[PDB]
């Protein structure tokens, strides 16, 4: 059994932080790096669906990016979630973001 910090939201073993403000992709990653977290690393389809359902009507950066000629990689272009799925934009644009981290295990 497990918990998330109070401003974060839990979904199966992970915690996610949905931002108030907008940043570019690198400055969102810097922000998440502070929480010893990362721009959201979506490990499963169920997790993607969760973020799509929870996120609200704004675009949100996730931790997926691409150097030109090269494939998309999880932590050029950067990916965000819109209402239907993922899309790309230049990394200098300003969007809300999602951080992810493993949840806090509460030992017994
Ligand atoms: C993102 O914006 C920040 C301002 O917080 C700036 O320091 C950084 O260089 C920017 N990165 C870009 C424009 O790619």
């Amino acid at each position: 059994q497990a918990a998330c910090p109070e401003s974060w939201i839990g979904f199966q073993r992970k915690c996610f932080y949905f931002s108030d403000d907008t940043k570019n992709w690198t400055s969102s990653q810097r922000f998440c790096d502070s929480q010893d977290a990362d721009l959201a690393q979506v490990e499963s389809f169920q997790e993607l669906n969760f973020l799509l359902r929870y996120k609200g009507p704004s675009d949100h950066w996730i931790g997926l990016s691409r150097e030109q000629g090269q494939p998309w990689k999880w932590i050029g272009e950067c990916a965000y979630l819109n209402d239907k799925g993922a899309s790309s934009a230049r990394c200098y644009t300003e969007r809300k973001w999602i951080c992810s981290k493993s949840d806090i295990h509460v030992g017994t």
